[PDB]
């Protein structure tokens, strides 16, 4: 069976109107995995956290964890995993917390007593980015000595052991500083590639969030920085494709040209436009840019990179859409990984908002439930 996962964000219910984001926005079988972003650390290197209204309180109410892990009473074949760390999280306490056996131990004690009492079935690191020589073996104990104690507290309790994960860089320099990839593979059930983010708005050149491949629209020397080149990269380096789940974002990244009439991939720019739900200066979500479309923006297909991107005025943006999220399933089972997670269920078109809907709930995930999963979700 082909591993679905999706993230899971705690901070998309503060998003306004129809952008807002709540657990019972999930529809059953959308999914065989969510992924809760994000679990945090305290300085000692146990665990907490990260919003308050993650936990059952007075203003809250029954807290977040609570209300994805009860997703499971309607999609009974749900798994619930907690993910430590992310790019806000850093890289400082990682790098202390993986110090030593006695370090890592603290942390590894906690997380286990954690995400049993709050229900989830696994835990994901994603820390961005272990670096250099000593982080790379820290790194190494840290999954090996962490599915160790999950093998023994499941021996202790009798219950199935929980799942041990990780997101992953996509990059070949980051990955070749921080991952040891021989002695990594034997101690994840997965890892999640994170195969998107390799053109964006922190730099000029104009390209794509996720190419499945390269194309000779943009420079040589980024011919490694696409899905196919990382899936490639992580499976040659020891890690069985059955484990490199691939990624697949549902957000957008986006420039201002820096001249208007230069809209080719590999032109220049500066961040786009702020989009109104997002509020995050060059990036946007798919129920935005079907908007874009509906209103008059021009959409083309790449078709080296396999990917569309959209041109509104001096506004240009590469996304995602179900035209590239079925070729990119198309390719998962015909290069036989492992399959596909999202990055997130709530930059889909979660509800069926966009002008131009079918009536489809997440017209993008779906492509996935379909396609490596064969499951139909329904239309509102
Ligand atoms: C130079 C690229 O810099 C970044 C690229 C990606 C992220 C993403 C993200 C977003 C976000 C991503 C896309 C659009 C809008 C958003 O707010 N918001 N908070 C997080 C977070 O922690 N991320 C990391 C992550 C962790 C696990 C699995 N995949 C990704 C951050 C920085």
């Amino acid at each position: 069976s082909y591993i679905r996962p999706c993230y899971f964000t705690n901070w998309a219910q503060y998003r306004q109107g129809r952008a807002k984001f709540v657990p019972e926005d999930y529809t059953p079988g959308l999914c065989t995995h969510i992924l809760f972003a994000f679990g945090w650390m305290n300085a000692d290197y146990t665990v907490r956290a990260y919003d308050p209204a993650d936990l059952p309180n007075d203003w809250a109410g029954e807290g977040m964890y609570r209300r994805v892990n009860k997703l499971k009473v309607t999609d009974t074949q749900l798994k619930t995993l907690l993910s430590f760390g992310g790019w806000s999280f850093g890289t400082a306490l990682f790098q202390g917390m993986a110090a030593s056996s006695a370090s890592r131990k603290v942390f590894i004690d906690s997380a286990i007593t954690f995400v049993r009492t709050w229900g989830f079935d696994g835990i994901d690191i994603d820390w961005e980015y272990p670096s250099g020589a000593t982080d790379m073996a820290n790194y190494v104990a840290l999954v090996k000595e962490l599915k160790a104690a999950c093998e023994s507290e499941a021996g202790s309790t009798g219950k199935d052991r929980l799942l041990v994960t990780a997101a992953v860089a996509a990059g070949p320099a980051t990955i070749d500083a921080g991952y040891d990839i021989p002695n990594l593979a034997p101690n994840f059930d997965f890892i999640l590639l994170m195969s998107y983010d390799f053109f964006g708005a922190w730099a000029s050149l104009v390209g794509f969030n996720s190419p499945l491949y390269a194309t000779a629209e943009l420079p040589a020397e980024w011919n490694g920085w696409n899905v196919d080149s990382s899936a490639r990269y992580w499976n040659q380096k020891g890690m069985p494709k059955e484990k490199i789940i691939v990624g697949m974002p549902t957000y957008g990244r986006g420039w201002t040209l820096n001249n208007a009439s230069a809209i080719n991939p590999g032109t220049s720019g500066s961040p786009a436009k702020i989009t109104q739900y997002v509020q995050e200066a060059g990036v946007g979500a798919y129920f935005e840019f079907c908007e874009m479309l509906a209103n008059g923006a021009t959409r083309y297909w790449d078709s080296q990179s396999q990917v569309p991107y959209l041109v509104q005025g001096n506004q240009w943006w590469s996304y995602d859409d179900e035209e590239s999220f079925a070729n990119k399933m198309a390719y998962v089972k015909r290069e036989g990984y492992g399959g596909a997670f999202v990055w997130t269920l709530d930059f889909d078109d979660f509800n069926a908002g966009c002008s131009n809907s079918n009536g489809q709930l997440y017209p993008l995930i779906s492509v996935i439930a379909k396609e490596l999963g064969g499951v139909i979700i329904p239309k509102k």
